[PDB]
């Protein structure tokens, strides 16, 4: 490896051999139907609300979130960049796919499948990722750097449909070496939302943009139809000219074919047809090719970049509507942009490295924190790109100021920004993308009041509920199988509009995200104010026995929606008390005398009942009337938690929750697998894990990540990193389950998990307030 000194990659990347077998991986532990993708991931390119491609370590565009809201797994083989080597005063050269793989059937059979193992790593710090290619036939060796320009407090560039692929090739060897990069894409409109004639009309032009200093060849795969439907629009791929590289091109390949009418022309002397051929297809499938060909002196170094773009401006959900994408707003509508999106990419990719290089920085540079940490701060962000996102630019038929959002719980439990979860997990939109943070709280203040009398069959037990009670905060937004942001609480497996702590958890996420952005942002407080008082007061009245506190009801009504808890838990008591300190503050702020006065005074008969009811001298009780009452619960302080972080003080004592999270360590992380695997969330007092339910034999990624950090905030330094530590390692480790860009909610000691791509592990960012 002489490539790796030409190019930066940071020693906290995630890193991979090409073609590398992983033996230990994980599974669903489930009975039901749940997605399994395998070990074969990398991190994805493409914006917010954009759609997202994920190209595995591998090499293969494979996992594909275009569809907005689902997952389909499945490697598009015409999707590849190839290389093409020739040393001087040999006959021929060789050429070679850089895919650890192969097609299943017999398309591209011409092509050179297989890129061998040991001959090359993938290395990722998201939004960034590398591939080097260290062969021992490929006398040139070759890196490239990919990405999407993924910028915290930038709403524009973060929303873009595209991906930079800038390639480095070096010469270390004592000959001349030609050397050819090809770039290949399917023309792809059809393989989503088109229900009929998948390939028919599509066409494919190139596209030479020859401006002084920057010239640009790219192509352009549409359809001939200018309908404005889900399906139709334009993927691009395309290069920029640079000293000493040539460029040549074919318009037109037959994807649904052995691929000879290429190969033989890149394979000969890495230098293609120049064939422009705008016919467009009927069933066959089709593609577009771009090439650049260079000679390389002894020593010499060149860089050349390549991009790829995807303009479909519309998506579609289940349920009928039709929106525009976010990024529309930049590029237009009319799915006919993807060029000048392609366009923008090459001309403005080293300003965008120094814009990610300028926010990774400031943690990078930290000498004080570990490698395995920063390796998992950047790498769980992928989520905020592939979880479903979407962001509105407008109905279709439909001007408003604001552009609604939606990241999902997941993808097995297809709900929009599930609030239970999004109290973990909507850490890094706060802290990096308030705009959205506070656009997505606004969406859930205008719900607060919204009654849906209609019943829906709840999962859990048969019976028949109100799908949206007035002043009781909604589950989710909708699901994309439905109708996102209109018909919300597409959640049914348990009745929302009695859990305990949805109406808490907002209210602890609206004060949050004034005391995270500053404590200046009063019209933000104005703007929910109404829904705060309302979901508190709503709240108090399920106290059923006049101890202050709302009472579980014997069954799951919170987050842990298998785990029953009954009279006063430590989880739901702990966020009440926390969500009634904010009030009384926001109430100060607003001057809302009266609503201070009357928060302050149920705050403090809550606090001395909390107390007396539930600390039993080691650690707080899960709860007061549970058979497993006396379990030691990992998110046992969860309101405690959030005060820190809301500088809201202490609302327990000090010493109790010192005493209560060194128990959670040395109980619930240190005696689980030897704290290897993070903090199971229940167990007994005598060192066994709570049985009661799955849930309590389960770590949740996001709990335990969020736990790490109250402990760090509690000078727990050791324990917090420790804690964490096994999060990381069952995730990316070669000592894990194979879990990287798919962290689950959930692992049972076996390692094997519950619901792949997860928002909750998001909470790692709770560790650098
Ligand atoms: O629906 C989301 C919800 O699913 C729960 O699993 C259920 C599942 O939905 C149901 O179809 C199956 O028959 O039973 C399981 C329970 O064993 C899951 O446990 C929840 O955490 C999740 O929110
Ligand atoms: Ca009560």
């Amino acid at each position: 490896d002489k490539i790796s000194h030409k190019i930066d990659i940071p020693d906290s990347a995630w890193t991979i051999g090409i073609g590398e077998k992983f033996k230990n991986a994980g599974h669903p532990n489930v009975k039901y139907p749940m997605i399994d993708d395998s070990y074969v991931q990398g991190a994805p390119l493409g914006g917010f609300g954009a759609g997202t491609i994920g190209r595995t370590y591998n090499g293969g565009f494979s996992r594909w979130h275009l569809e907005i809201g689902k997952n389909k797994y499945t490697t598009v083989y015409a999707n590849q960049f190839s290389v093409f080597q020739k040393v001087e005063g040999n006959k021929d050269g060789v050429a070679q796919v850089l895919y650890a793989g192969e097609p299943e059937n017999g398309y591209l059979s011409s092509w050179k499948w297989d890129y061998p193992k040991e001959s090359g790593m993938y290395y990722a710090l998201y939004p960034n990722s590398w591939y080097t290619y260290t062969n021992k036939d490929l006398p040139v060796q070759l890196a490239v750097k990919q990405f999407s320009p993924i910028i915290p407090y930038n709403y524009k560039e973060t929303s873009y449909p595209v991906a930079v692929f800038k390639w480095t090739a070096y010469n270390p060897t004592n000959k001349n070496v030609d050397v050819s990069i090809m770039f290949t894409w399917q023309n792809m409109i059809g393989f989503f939302g088109k229900q009929v004639n998948v390939n028919s009309g599509n066409f494919n032009k190139i596209i030479k943009d020859k401006s002084k200093d920057s010239e640009i060849v790219a192509a352009v795969m549409g359809n001939i139809s200018n309908d404005n439907e889900e399906w139709n629009g334009e993927y691009s791929i395309g290069v920029k000219k640079v000293p000493g590289v040539d460029i040549s091109y074919k318009a037109k390949f037959v994807t649904t074919g052995d691929g000879s009418d290429l190969w033989h022309e890149f394979s000969k002397n890495g230098i293609l047809d120049n064939k422009d051929d705008e016919t467009p297809t009927k069933q066959d499938g089709i593609g577009s090719a771009i090439a650049v060909n260079f000679k390389l002196q002894p020593g010499q170094t060149i860089e050349v970049p390549f991009a790829l773009s995807w303009d479909l401006p519309i998506m579609k959900f289940g349920g009928g509507d039709k929106w525009y994408k976010m990024y529309t707003k930049y590029f237009g509508k009319n799915g006919k942009n993807s060029f000048a999106i392609l366009k923008e990419a090459l001309n403005n990719y080293q300003k965008w490295e120094k814009m990610i290089d300028d926010w990774q920085k400031p943690i990078l540079s930290n000498k004080s924190k570990p490698d395995w940490y920063k390796t998992a701060l950047f790498n769980e962000l992928y989520y905020l790109a592939d979880g479903g996102t979407a962001w509105e630019n407008g109905k279709v038929g439909e001007k408003r100021t604001n552009n609604m959002f939606g990241l999902l719980g997941c993808f097995d439990y297809n709900y929009y920004e599930t609030l239970d979860v999004r109290f973990y997990g909507s850490f890094p939109l706060v802290m990096l993308w308030p705009d959205i943070e506070k656009q997505v709280m606004r969406q859930f203040a205008d719900t607060i009041n919204v009654q849906d009398s209609s019943e829906f069959k709840v999962g859990s037990n048969g019976a028949m509920a109100v799908k949206k009670v007035q002043g009781m905060i909604p589950h989710d937004l909708g699901s994309s199988y439905a109708l996102p942001w209109i018909k919300i609480n597409a959640y049914d497996w348990q009745n929302p509009n009695i859990w305990k702590d949805l109406n808490s958890k907002y209210v602890l996420l609206v004060y949050r995200d004034y005391v995270l952005t500053g404590k200046t942002d009063k019209e933000f407080l104005k703007y929910t104010w109404k829904s705060v008082k309302t979901a508190l007061d709503k709240l108090k009245e399920m106290d059923k026995d006049n101890d202050g506190i709302p009472d579980n009801e014997g069954i799951p009504d919170q987050t842990y929606d298998t785990w029953s808890m009954k009279g006063t838990s430590a989880y739901c008591g702990s966020l009440w008390l926390a969500a009634l300190k904010a009030a009384q503050e926001i109430g100060k702020v607003l001057k809302d005398n009266e609503a201070y006065i009357k928060y302050n005074e149920w705050y403090k008969i809550a606090q001395q009942n909390f107390e007396k009811e539930l600390w039993n001298g080691e650690y707080y009780n899960f709860d007061t009337e549970s058979d497993h009452k006396d379990s030691i619960m990992a998110d046992q302080l969860a309101g405690q938690w959030y005060a820190d972080i809301l500088r809201l003080g202490d609302i327990l004592p000090k010493d109790h929750v010192q005493k209560a999270l060194k128990k959670i360590y040395e109980f619930n992380v240190m005696k689980f697998e030897n704290g290897k695997m993070g903090a199971v969330n229940g167990m007994r007092p005598d060192g066994i894990v709570d049985e009661s339910d799955i849930q309590a034999q389960e770590v949740w990624t996001g709990v335990t990540y969020a736990l790490a950090s109250f402990m760090k905030y509690r000078g727990m330094t050791e324990e917090a990193y420790n804690t964490a530590y096994g999060v990381y390692k069952m995730t990316y480790d070669k000592s894990g389950k194979g879990y990287w860009f798919r962290t689950p909610e959930a692992w049972t000691k076996d390692g094997n998990y519950r619901a792949s791509m997860y928002m909750r592990p998001l909470s790692i960012w709770s560790m650098e307030v």
